[PDB]
């Protein structure tokens, strides 16, 4: 149930634990994850978390495999200019893509179709193939430029799922609020939530 | 610095801690608060927090005054159909209004101008007087209907400030994330801390 | 089983209560769980157009409809118009499909604007944000531009505008044949067999 | 009271009983009817009804006069390419036009101004002369293409009256539902109703 | 996997080899094909290929069955005015439709909802049923009218797949470029590309 | 002689490098001055799809392309992606026409929004503000609504959207026949003869 | 009177003298300036003026401090990828921003919200905080793409102040025409002369 | 090369030197110029320049002929209500038109089609005949009203060439900046320098 392969992209918005928690749940659900991360997102993760993420893909692939307890080849990391990567072509891309968190800059590039890196190209491919594309922005306030880009992508089928956790399950910690959004993302993708 | 009188409206979106914390900070900054709350918001607050507000405005005004340690007359509560309340007319309304949290239904009514209660009429008055109007929605995902209503109000001058706390100050508790959004609301209003 | 397991069926104050009752009956015989909602105006419509004595409060209404359709225990669930704890009010718990049959012009407007003033309008707002099937069955003549604009906007967002306009190419002999035509299209739109 | 000359066009939408019943009431109300019918509507009438309609206008005029009990010359039938017919020119056209039923193709042609036959040209003339134009579509569901065509024409003054009969007069027959829509059409035209 | 019944329409754009190759692949995948072809497309196939396609539907069905080695009844050909054909109604139409190649005229008619023939009506039905509709245009340059009609249909859920083959598999023949587009069509429909 | 004397030919990272190489060859045989631009992604596409070993640096690239097409001295001029002093970057010095072939969806987006992040996008922006012919040759399937919206906006402003969609009504026998079809349409759009 | 801290960004449009003259006037008005400059704007300044700025921010800060005679810490230069710089976040950014001159590319990125460097991110922050954002484009002719981006930013509150000096004070030198535009920028910001 | 006859209209925007310099270069390029000037532009020229322009057309034609050294009949001046003038009809109008400088009012009238004087009617004729129409506005800041009028006209084929001179040719005088804009107008029209 749900997509077997998911492209997980992390961009330079605040909330790196949303993406790390989502990656861990996708691994526990035994899904193949094509992991992409921007240069700004690597700076965010080093600023907000105690996760020492390696810079190059191969070292990053081995780190995240140990960090999540993933099986061999379950996590695949690709550089930001690796156009030969599966997510860059329609016939080879995973059946679903999540950008979590999604910076306002990546939200702008996906809305305009800039395709300046692998993350933006993979989102452009998901839209032209009409595959699930979930964007998780973190920004306050939302400008009209942010809202216009979100509305345009939402009108085209993309799911605008902001990092706005709810409080109606009486959260006790920061991780409870992170798990709220992550479960919302798995719910949108059609993947069970074994928290 | 900042508005002396603020209309604080709470509607039936999740995140009643945001509005309670914002009310407390406005009281600590010695601002006069015209407090409004919807029926659905009262149930949200009783569901998510330990605060069950008295229903009638006078008993609700005494509760919030004790809850926040406010001075006499600093917090003024008005019913949802009290059109004689200050926030309902342009000449008497407080010069700033915040809907925190702002449900998708209240976001709908403000965008269309429904004015079916005092909260929606007060937001309509704030727009026609071109006074600060801060909306704090809590919803995931945002549908195109939600985004269209936010974009229209954003284009008209309202500040769309979603309940999306940041993590770049390394929060350690739920209260740190609530304080993140409340601090952004006060900065939007021009109020210290 | 093919199609939605659980369906939110909302009846609003448009004429054509026979459409909603016949649809509820067919959904029960196809062994679907139905979360039944009804407005105050629709209760007055059913008392005016039909001889069905529908109880006013939910618990008595649930027992009446269970006996009316011959449903199993718990197959039909009735919720009040302000029951925000009902499953259809939240995305995580809502049924995976919703039908508003019949759909008044007032409910059509509220769903198009997102008013969320009752459980019916909030459930439709949830179905749109979760991108789940939302079928609207309006009954009105003529269609003003306000009606058509609200229908077009919801049609552009993925909702299915299925007006109560039965066809005659199966040579109907009774009013029930025309009622069954519209109900058959609703079940076909949802992906549910029709006998 | 009301227009004394009516252009009645039938196009290939289901519900030929609506058009035949409307023609019958217009004859009973002593109105002159300029009757037009498309090739697809002739196939619909033969499929849905037991009415054996002749193919070309002169025989069709004598049949409809006998079928409706009309006076001599009360009904005038014109071919689909008779550009010399009154409804094709502004000075000579009847000052009211009804397309009942109105197919999605005719609804599209009127909205775009195709003027490919006498029916579409007559509707184009009615719009440029600011004369009443009533369109009775029969389709379910309404696509966004259908709704935008209806919205554009309704914004221009045309009346979009879908074949959506009401049930608040407690109908007991198919003919009761047909008379509901016909009565609304006459009500829109300002013509009295008399069952 | 994928739809079992396909409506394959060929219109008067250049690239008849695309449609013939797609028909052959759909047959090899054991899919039932409802084949439609316009008069202009018949002239295109006679001009670009040496396939002698019979004009009448019954002889065309026997030819295409022998041309692709299809089973009995696997290919069903319907005339351009056969409104009784399955693709003309929502209840009976195949669950997916492809127009390959798609003329600028057919692209125009589908965008406006002209429904002047079976091909245009079947596409209009696919849109109101929200079933897959893949359009394969062949035109250069694309005018603003072409792009506006493509954008409107793409915004409604139709897949605009232009006959623009890629070269990144290093093609050696014209057939390699034809297979590139056909493979993209099958992948869009969710059908394997074993062949 | 008819048509523009100087043409800016830009190749971006869309599939179909044979289209641009064939167009450059035809413009050279028609004795046109070509200001050749190429993106880093297009250099990867050419190395992947063709057996053409294109040098990376501009001056070594200009010598290779001059010998590849048999051009005269100075007929082909190659400029780096950040060479803002290049003629195509300014309205007074830019060539009379510009062709982006092939045109990636990213370059199509940057021209539609006016990003001007490299010389190719800046040259296209200059061609639009001077109202000079701008031909875009996209290669993508399917076309998303984002692609179509960017194409419609540029087409509405005067740019020629010429997709890499070759026709079959001349009964082609090879891949190059289909490549020559698209190139001939580009030359017809520019007003240049096609005695290829 | 006027903002005490201003973000001054220079992008690769012609007219580097406008930004240098504006930076000088802001320094003489005792304002704190968060100076940002693009790679292309450095090439423009070296082409049109006698000023070739040191590339790194620290050496550029000392050069501009000596060039304008600024006090210690009055001018602060930040790199194009310094996301920790004050202008990149709403709570810490200066309350006014000027992009002078403003390239057609930066005008494009601010209109779409590209946020690809610190300059474009700072302008995006200024718009979401509803703070003064002044864009000074230099281009001729204006294409419809340029005008569409300017109209969108103008409709959102940004001030489109093109480098189009007037002649009604009868200028006698290039410096008089530069001072015309700089005077209008300061008047737009509420800063005297 | 380029149009043989050009309609040159001067309206009440600042920058009369642009129009006078453009008229001079069109004469040196042996072009026939149909010169039009608004009453507001006559006041701008008297304010910004030392050029004593006569008020009525025939004396204005003789002055401009001697000011530019034009041949006999090369410059033809027409009044603001001379509807029989060549530029007022499509069959008789010159092949190209330039409004330099272009006031915001004339920009508005051309965008709406007011045709209240010969200048506005001539621009309306140029658009309906699809002939080159160059507008040179001088205004700062550009309001959204100005930008919307410019965008509509540019979408219709008109060239919006603002009086924004560049500095990349290192100008040494006001005349160098004037010559920059004039050179771009001539290059837009297809006329050499
Ligand atoms: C003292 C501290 C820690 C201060 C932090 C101040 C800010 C800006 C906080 C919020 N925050 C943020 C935090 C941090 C640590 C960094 C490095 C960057 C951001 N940015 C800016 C983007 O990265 C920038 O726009 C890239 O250009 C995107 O590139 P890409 O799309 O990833 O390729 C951002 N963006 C967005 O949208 N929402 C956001 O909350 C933030
Ligand atoms: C086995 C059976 C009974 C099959 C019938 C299946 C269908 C499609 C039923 C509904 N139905 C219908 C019925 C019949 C009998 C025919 C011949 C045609 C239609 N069509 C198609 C149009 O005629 C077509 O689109 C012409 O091209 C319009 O031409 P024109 O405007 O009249 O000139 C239609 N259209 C529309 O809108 N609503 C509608 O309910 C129907
Ligand atoms: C413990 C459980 C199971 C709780 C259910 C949680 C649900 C259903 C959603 C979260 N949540 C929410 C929580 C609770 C407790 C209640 C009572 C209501 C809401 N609603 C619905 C609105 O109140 C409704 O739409 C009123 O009609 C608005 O009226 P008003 O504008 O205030 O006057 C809501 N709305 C919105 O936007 N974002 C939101 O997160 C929520
Ligand atoms: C007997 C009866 C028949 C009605 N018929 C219609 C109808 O056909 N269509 C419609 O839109 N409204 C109809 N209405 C009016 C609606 O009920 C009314 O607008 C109401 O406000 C709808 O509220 P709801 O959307 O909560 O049901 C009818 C009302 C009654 C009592
Ligand atoms: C040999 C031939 C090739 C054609 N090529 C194209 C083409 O590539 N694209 C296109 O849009 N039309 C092309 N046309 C024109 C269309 O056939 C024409 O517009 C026709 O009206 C389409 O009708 P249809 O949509 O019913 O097929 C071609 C026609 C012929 C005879
Ligand atoms: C071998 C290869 C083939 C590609 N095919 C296409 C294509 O057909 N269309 C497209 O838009 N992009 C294609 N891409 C992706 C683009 O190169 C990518 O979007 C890049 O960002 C474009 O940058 P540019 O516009 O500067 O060339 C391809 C890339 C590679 C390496
Ligand atoms: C000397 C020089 C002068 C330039 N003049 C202009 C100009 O007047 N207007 C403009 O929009 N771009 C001009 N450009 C081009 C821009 O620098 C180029 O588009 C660049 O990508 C802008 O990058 P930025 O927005 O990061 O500064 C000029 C470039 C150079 C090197
Ligand atoms: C000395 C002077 C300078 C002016 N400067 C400008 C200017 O720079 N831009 C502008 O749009 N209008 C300017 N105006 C105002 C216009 O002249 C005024 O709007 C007038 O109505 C324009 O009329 P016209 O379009 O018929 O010339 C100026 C006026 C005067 C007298
Ligand atoms: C004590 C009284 C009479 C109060 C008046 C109440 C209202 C809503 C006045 C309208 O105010 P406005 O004109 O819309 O701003
Ligand atoms: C011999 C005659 C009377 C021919 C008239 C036929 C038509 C359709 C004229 C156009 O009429 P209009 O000007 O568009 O209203
Ligand atoms: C020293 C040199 C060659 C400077 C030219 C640099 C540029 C790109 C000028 C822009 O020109 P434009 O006015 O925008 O058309
Ligand atoms: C041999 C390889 C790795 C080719 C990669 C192809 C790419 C990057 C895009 C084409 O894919 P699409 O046609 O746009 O879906
Ligand atoms: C007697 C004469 C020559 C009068 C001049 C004609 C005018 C002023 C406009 C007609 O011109 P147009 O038809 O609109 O292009
Ligand atoms: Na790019
Ligand atoms: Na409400
Ligand atoms: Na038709
Ligand atoms: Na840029």
């Amino acid at each position: 149930s749900g997509p077997e392969r998911i492209t997980l992209a992390m961009t330079g918005a605040s909330g790196a634990q949303y993406g790390l928690r989502l990656l861990d749940c996708l691994v526990q659900e035994e899904r193949e994850v094509h992991f992409l991360i921007s240069k700004a997102a690597q700076l965010v993760m080093a600023t907000e978390t105690d996760v020492a993420l390696p810079a190059k893909p191969q070292a990053m692939q081995a780190f995240l495999t140990e960090y999540c307890g993933a099986a061999a080849g379950q996590i695949r990391v690709f550089g930001q200019n690796d156009w030969m990567a599966p997510p860059a072509s329609g016939s080879s891309a995973p059946n679903a893509m999540v950008i979590c968190p999604c910076s306002t800059g990546t939200l702008s590039a996906v809305a305009t179709g800039a395709c300046n890196n692998l993350i933006e190209r993979a989102a452009d491919v998901a839209l032209k193939e009409r595959r699930p594309l979930v964007l998780v922005p973190r920004e306050a306030p939302f400008s009209s430029i942010h809202l216009e880009n979100m509305l345009k992508l939402s009108n085209l089928g993309a799911v605008i799922l902001p990092a706005a956790p709810g409080f109606y399950h009486q959260p006790q910690s920061v991780e409870d609020l992170v798990d709220f959004v992550v479960a919302r993302i798995l719910n949108t993708l059609g993947i069970p939530q074994d928290m």
